[PDB]
Order: C-alpha cells, then structure tokens, then sequence
C-alpha cells in the first residue's frame, strides 16, 4: 500500500508558492542498489525545508513533501504571511 495525493505539490504551490520565495524540491539521498529509498525536501529559498519525503522513486518523494508540508498549518500560516 502506498497511498498519495497526486494533486499534494500542486495544491501547496497554489497556497505559498510565491516567485520570491523559491519554494523548491531537492533530492537529498537520490536511490541506490545499495539504498532503494528517496529522500526529497520541499525548501524555500533561504534553505529552510517545509517537508521531507521518503519513498521509492524521487517524484513520489517530492509528493509526499508536499503532502507533508501541507499537514503543518503553523508553517502555512507563515509562509502565505
């Protein structure tokens, strides 16, 4: 099972998404033989990471960010100002 809201980057996009704030996907451990797991940040410009996500492939990570960074209200309630 592994369950995903696909509409998740889009739908936080739409809410802080802001061109000055760089808000940005990065693949922090990218898959291996050794390792199959991706990690992947959602971060805004000046570094800061909003949500982190893990799962086999990289988009399904960012995904998972995002539904992540979605789940934190204090942050939305910040970063939309």
């Amino acid at each position: 099972t592994d369950k995903l809201d696909m509409n998740a980057k889009r739908q936080l996009y739409s809410l802080i998404g802001y061109a000055s704030l760089r808000l940005h996907y990065v693949t922090v451990k990218k898959p291996t033989a050794v390792d199959p797991n991706s990690i992947v940040e959602c971060r805004v410009g000046d570094g800061t990471v909003l949500g982190t996500g893990v799962g086999r492939n990289i988009k399904i990570a960012g995904i998972r960010a995002a539904e992540n960074a979605l789940r934190d209200k204090k942050m939305l309630d910040f970063y939309a100002k």
